[PDB]
C-alpha cells in the first residue's frame, strides 16, 4: 500500500497555492496510518482526491471574436436569432469590461423558455466560441446547502458541493457552467441553497465560495456562469440581482423541421447508424408533429425520430435493400404506432355553446372554450369552472354591452331578466383569470343568446369596454406561437396591439392570417354566420 | 484541533460578556468529547464560529456636519428639498440627545413611498454622510421568529436570523442599517415577529438581544436603524405606533431628465466601460420618458438607459469610427423598438360615455377609466367593477345632483325612473380612501346620458355635494403627480384647495392648466366636448 | 442533551402548582426522545416554554393609599381634579375590598372618552400611585378568542392568547393592565370574546381562567385591570356590567395651553435637547391651537410642538445667536406649515338648503353640515350615510310636522307626493344612538323645502318628537365643548337641558348664547336667516 507516497507526490505535483499547500499538509496530518478504512484516512485521502483534481490556477486562453461567436451563433439552431442579439449584447459588455472591476456585479443572462429546446446548444456555442469548457451541474430541486456546499469532514459521508463535482470534472479555472432548474429550488431542511447561489452569483465571493467539506476557499474568477430555467414568476428576488431574463420563443413547425433536418435528423441517422438510408419527407415530419408529440421543445419529436431510427436500423439488420427508403406520411404508424393525437383540433363541427380562445402557460399554450347555459327563468349570472372575478366583471361588462346592444345584433331587449346564465369555463380553472378573453366570453354569450353555432377556427383574445372596445393586451408573442401550433389561421387580434403586430418575425404572420379588431361588432360576424 | 484552539483565542480575546465566556467554554465542554463526533461537534464548532465572527466592542465614526450632509443630500438622486428637511431634523434631534439620553427614545421615520425613488440611494447618501457602514436586509414576507432567531443551540440545522448574519457580515457594533420593506413583512402563521419589529424599534429592548441560536444579550442600542417602505395601509397599527411616517412624493419628468443628464447615463457609461465614448441628447430622454414606460419613478427608464448603453457598446464594438459615439432622439426607436406610448396624450378621441379620474397609491398614480352602461331597464343603479358602497354614496350623491337638473344639462326628465344604470370603476375600491373622484363618476354619467363626447387631456377628481359643490380632497400634490407622470397639464382643481395649491414647487406647476372649480356645471362645461 | 438539562430543570426550579408540575413532568416523559428532527417536539419545546416562563403568584407591593395616590393624581393633564375622586372611590373600593381580595361585584371602571388625552398617562400615574408594573393592551378589530385563550393545541403551532402571552411578558400577578379598544369586539372568527372577558372579569373564575394551549386554567386574583373604551352604547351587555363610565371633558384652549406650558411644552423643550433654549410666546401657542390641529385629542398638539422643536433645533444648529430664543406668532407659519385652519370657522356664507349641526363620535363631539336634496320625483325619503332607522323616523317626524305645517312656514304640498327627499348625514350609526341631532336634519329639510337661507354659527342637535316637539337628550355637553372650541356662539337646546347647562362651565357658555326652546316652529325660526 503506497497511498502515502502517491498522495505526497499528488500534493507536490498538482499545482496548489500556499494556503492550499497548508490544507494539504493538514490532510497529511490525517494521513500517516497503516490501514485503509479508518475514516480519518478515508475522508482525508478522498479529500486529496478531490483537491488534486479540482485544478488550481489552471486555465485556457479565450478567442474572443464576437463575430466568430456570431458565426458560432449561425450554428446549433436554425433559430430566429432574436435574443442571440441579446447574448451579443452581454458579450459586448464582456469584450469591453475586460479585467476591470469598473464593471462590478454583471448580470449573466439567465435562460427561461419552453423545455426541450436547445439550451445546452447555446451553452456549448458560447464555450466553443470562446474556447471555453462546457459543463452542466443540475442545481434545481435543491433545499440544502449541504447539497450546494459540502457535507462534513466530521461526518461519515463527507461530500463536497455539486459545484466541486463539476470542478473536479473541469481542468480549467475558466470554464462555462450551465446552471439548471433555477426557478425550481426549495428550502425546508438545513438551509437555503439560494444564498449559496447568491455567493457564487456574487462575483467576488465566488472566489471565496467555501464549502462545509472544504478548508481553503476556491477561486471562481474566470469561470463564466450561465443559468437556465423554464418558468418566470418563481424567481428568488435576491437572485434577481445579477441575472438577465432570456425568454426563449418556442419553435414553430417549419422552424422545428429546419432544426431537425439541418441538425437533428442527421444525428438520428447516425444514431440508427445509417449512412442515410431512410429518406424522410417533411410532410411526414409535419404528421409527426400532428399526432405524436405536443411540446415546443425537441424531445418527443426526437423520440419518434430515434424510434424510426431504431426500427429501420433493425430493418436494415434484417436485410439491406435500399439507401433510398423514402419515409412518407403513410408508413409513420408502422414506425410510430397508434396516433397519439387527432389530425384536427380546430374541427369542432361549429355549434352554439362554444368558445375558441388563446392562452398559454410558461411551458405550453392552450385554447379557451366556454359553456353558456341560457335557461328560461329570471336572469342571473353563474360562475363555474373556477372562475375569477376579473372574469366575472369582464363577462358582465360584455353582458351589459349586449344589454345596450340587443336588437343591434338581433336580440330581444329584456334578456337580462327572464333567462338565467350558467357560465362553465373549465379553463377558468387555468390560473390566469386575467382579462385575456373577454371578447371570447362575449362571443360565447352572444352564441348562446342567439342559440346559434359559434364557429370554428376563429381564435380571439383580449379586453373590451362596456361600450365595446378591443383594448391593448400583451403576451401576443406566445399566443401567436401557440395558435400557429394550434394551426388556427383566422386569428382575431386587437387593432390596438397592431403597433405590436409588426414587432414580430414575419414568418408567423405569413403562416397566420390576422382578423384585426377594434370594434366588438366585427367579431360578431366571425363566429356567427347565424347572427340571428 | 489547533484551529479550534484558535477559535477559542478569537472568541476569548474579543471582549465578551462572561455569559459568552461561560457558554463558549461549555461548547468547549461539548468540543472536548465530540471532536469528529456527533453534530454536537458540528453545531458547537459552528457556534464558536459565530462567537468568533460576530463583532463585539467596535466603532465607526458618525455624522457631524449637517450642511456637508446637505451637500451630500444634494449629491443624491436629486436635490428635491422636501424630505432632507426631515432628515436634518432627525439628525439634529439625535445630536442634541447625543450624550445618550432617554430623549433618544423616538420613531426612526420610515421612508414610505412609490418605487423609482432610489430608495437605497437615500441611505447610501446617508452612509456617505455618516461615514458609517451601510447595510440592507430585504424585509418582505417575514412570518416567523424562526425567520428572525434560531430555535436550536444543539443539533446543527438551525441557524441565526438574517439580522445576525448581517452582524456577522460587518465587523462593527455600529453600522448604518437600512431597513427595507417594513410594510412587506407578513403576519401569516402563528409566530409572526411583529413585536420583534418593536424590539428592533425599541433601543433598550435590543441592547439586550439574542436569538435562539446564539444566546447572550447583544447590543443593538449602539446600532443605528432606519426603515423605509412603500404604502401605508398595510402597516400594523402597533407598528404604526412608536412610528412617524415619511411620505415620498414622485418626480417630475424634467426633474427626471436632470436625474438622467447629471447622473444616470454617466453611470450607465460607468458600467458599460465606455468612458468618453458615448453621446446622448436630452430630448432623446424626453422621448424616452414620454413614450416608453409610464412607470412612476426611474427604474424602467434607468433600464432603458442601460439597454441603449449596451447597444452603443455593441455598435462601438463594430469598430471604432469615433472617440465619441453620438446619438439623437431618432435612433432610440432602433434602440428601444416601436414606441410603447406617445408623448402627453391629448389625442384619445373624446368619449360619449367615459371619464378619467386621478389616483395615487404610494406605489404609483394613474387615471381611472370609468363607464356607465345606461341600459334602458327599470331605472336603477349598479356599481360595476365590483365596488364598495363608498362608490354607491359617491355616485348616488353626484347622481342626485344630476337629478337636480333633469333639463338643465340638455337631458330628459327621468333616467333613474326609466334606465338601469351600471357604473364601472377599473378598480374594486377607492384609491384615496373613500370619495375622492366623484366628479369623474358624474362626468361619465353626463357623458353616457348625453351620448356626447367627453374631453380628453382635462382630467378631474374630487368630492361632491348634493347641491353640486366641490368638497376638498387633500394630498392634491400627489394627484398632480399622477397628472404629470401621465403628462396631464390640464387639471381641474378645487377653488377650495387653491391655497393648498400654493404649497408646491413651481416645477410641479409648470404650465399646468388649473381650472379652479368649486362647482360642478363648471366642469360640465369643461369636460364634455360640447357643453351638452 | 444540553437542551434536555436546560428545558428539563425548569420543571424543578420554577415553582409550579401540582397539576401544573404534574403535566410538566408529563411533557417531560412524553418527551425525552429524539427531539430535534421532529416538529411535534419543537412545538412541545414551546409548550414547555410557556409553562416554564409564566409567573407563579409573584406580585407587586400592595399599598392602597388615597392621599399620596391623589398626589400622584395631581400630575394629571391640567389638574382636572374631578375624576381623581373617581379614582379614590375606586381606592375606596380597594379600601372596602374585604369579601373579595379584589372587589368585583363592584364597578371596575371602563373609561370611555377622547382617547389618549392622558388616559394612558392616567394609568401611568396609577402604576406610579400603586407602585405597580404597567402594560397596555389594545383590542381594535379583535374578534378571536385564541387571541384571548390558548389556541387549540390539537392544532400544531397553537399559541396562548394576546393577554396570556402578555402575562408571559409581565411577571407579577398584580399589574396595572390597560384594556384598550375593548369596544371593538364581535363574533366573526370563533365567538365573541366579550364573554371571554366576562369570564376573565368574573371574580371567582379568573383564578382558574381556562386556556387551551396551556390546558391548566390560568390564575387571576389581583391583576389590576383598568378598562378603557371610546363607545358606551355599543358595549355588549356582559362587558356592560361591574363597571361604570368615567369620562374627562374637553380641555379648553387655555386649559390645553396650560397642559402645554405646565407640562407638554417643557416636555418637548427637554425632548428637543434644547432645555431652556426655546421660548415661544403663548399667543403663538394659542394660534397653533386655533390654526394647525382641530382635535379633542392633545397629543397632536404636542406633535405640532415636536415639529416646532425640530425646526428650532435645526435653526439653533444652523446658528446659535442665543441659547434661549423667542418665538412669536410670526415664525409659526415658518416653523410650522401654513396654518391649516382658520381660527375663525364662521365664514361659510350661510346656506339655503343644508344645515350645520352638532354630532357625536367615539372620540367625542363635532359639527356636520347634513345635506338634503329635495329632488322632484315620486315623493320619497332617502337617508344616506348608511343611517339608523332612528334617523329615518325622526326624519319622518319632521315630515309629519311639515305635513301639519304646510302653509305655516311656506312649503310645497309635495315632499311626500311627487318630491323625493335625499338626505345625507356625513356619518352612520352615532354612538349617541337615537336622534342625536334630528332637529338639524329637520332644519336642512325646511332649508331645502321652504328655500330660505339658513345660518352658520348656530349649532343645534336633539330629537324631533312626533308630537311636533323636541325632546332632550344627554351627551350634548361635550358637543358644546366642541362648539366652544370651534368658536360657535348660538345654540338652540330644548328647555329641559337648561338643567344640563349646570355641570358645564359658564365660561364655556359665555360665547355660546343659548336658545332654550323645544318647539319645532321656533327652531324653524332660530336657525334660518329669515325666520319663516
Amino acid at each position: 500500500l503506497s497511498d502515502l507516497e502517491a498522495l505526497r507526490k499528488k500534493i507536490e505535483e498538482v499545482g496548489m497555492p500556499e494556503a492550499v499547500k497548508t490544507k494539504a499538509l493538514k490532510e497529511l496530518d490525517r494521513l500517516e496510518r497503516m490501514q485503509q478504512g479508518s475514516p480519518e484516512a478515508t475522508v482525508a485521502r478522498t479529500y486529496l482526491d478531490w483537491l488534486t483534481e479540482v485544478p488550481w490556477s489552471k486555465a485556457d486562453p479565450e478567442v474572443l471574436d464576437i463575430n466568430h461567436t456570431r458565426q458560432v451563433l449561425d450554428e446549433d439552431h436554425y433559430g430566429l436569432k432574436d435574443v442571440k442579439e441579446r447574448i451579443l449584447e452581454y458579450l459586448a459588455v464582456r469584450q469591453l469590461t475586460q479585467g476591470l472591476d469598473v464593471r462590478n456585479k454583471a448580470p449573466i443572462l439567465v435562460l427561461v423558455g419552453p423545455p426541450g429546446v436547445g439550451k445546452t446548444s447555446l451553452g456549448r456555442s458560447i464555450a466553443r466560441s470562446m474556447n471555453r469548457k462546457f459543463h452542466r451541474i443540475s442545481l434545481g430541486g435543491v433545499r440544502d446547502e449541504a447539497e450546494i456546499r459540502g457535507h462534513r469532514r466530521t461526518y461519515i459521508g463527507a461530500m463536497p458541493g455539486k459545484l466541486i463535482h463539476a470542478m473536479k470534472q473541469v481542468g480549467v479555472i475558466n470554464p462555462v457552467i450551465l446552471l439548471d432548474e433555477i426557478d425550481k429550488m426549495s428550502s425546508d431542511w438545513r438551509g437555503d441553497p439560494a444564498s449559496a447561489m447568491l455567493e457564487v452569483l456574487d462575483p467576488e465571493q465566488n472566489n471565496t465560495f467555501t464549502d462545509h467539506y472544504l478548508d481553503v476557499p476556491y477561486d471562481l474568477s474566470k469561470v463564466f456562469f450561465i443559468t437556465t430555467a423554464n418558468t418566470l414568476q418563481t424567481i428568488p428576488r435576491p437572485l434577481l440581482d445579477r441575472m438577465e431574463v432570456i425568454e426563449i420563443p418556442g419553435y414553430t413547425n417549419m422552424e422545428k423541421q429546419a432544426i431537425a433536418r439541418q441538425y437533428l435528423w442527421p444525428k438520428q441517422v447516425r444514431e440508427s447508424g445509417m449512412e442515410g438510408r431512410i429518406e424522410v419527407t417533411d410532410a411526414a415530419i409535419l404528421r409527426v408533429i400532428s399526432e405524436y408529440t405536443r411540446e415546443a421543445g425537441v424531445r418527443g419529436l426526437e423520440r419518434e425520430l430515434g424510434k424510426i431510427a431504431r426500427k429501420g436500423a433493425k430493418f436494415w439488420l434484417e436485410g439491406a435493400w435500399e439507401g433510398l427508403r423514402t419515409i412518407d406520411a403513410s408508413d409513420i404508424p408502422t414506425y410510430l404506432g397508434i396516433p397519439r393525437y387527432r389530425p384536427d383540433k380546430a374541427e369542432t363541427e361549429p355549434q352554439v355553446g362554444t368558445a375558441q380562445g388563446l392562452a398559454w402557460t410558461p411551458v405550453g399554450g392552450t385554447l379557451l372554450t366556454i359553456e353558456v347555459a341560457a335557461v328560461p327563468g329570471s336572469g342571473k349570472l353563474s360562475l363555474t369552472g373556477q372562475l375569477g372575478e376579473v372574469m366575472k366583471e369582464s363577462a358582465q361588462a360584455a353582458l351589459t354591452y349586449l344589454r345596450a346592444h340587443t336588437q343591434d345584433y338581433g336580440l330581444p331587449e329584456d334578456f337580462y331578466n327572464k333567462v338565467d346564465l350558467h357560465v362553465h369555463v373549465p379553463d377558468g380553472a387555468t390560473p390566469k383569470d386575467g382579462p385575456s378573453a373577454g371578447i371570447t366570453m362575449a362571443t360565447a354569450i352572444a352564441s348562446a343568446l342567439s342559440r346559434r353555432p359559434a364557429r370554428m377556427d376563429i381564435a380571439m383574445t383580449g379586453e373590451v369596454s362596456l361600450r365595446g372596445k378591443v383594448m391593448p393586451i400583451g403576451g401576443v408573442k406566445e399566443k401567436l406561437l401557440a395558435a400557429h401550433q394550434a394551426g388556427i389561421h383566422k386569428i382575431v387580434l386587437p387593432k390596438d396591439n397592431e403597433a405590436q403586430l409588426e414587432e414580430l418575425p414575419k414568418e408567423v404572420l405569413e403562416g397566420l392570417e390576422i382578423k384585426l379588431v377594434e370594434d366588438v361588432g366585427e367579431v360578431l360576424e366571425y363566429l356567427l354566420l347565424p347572427e340571428p
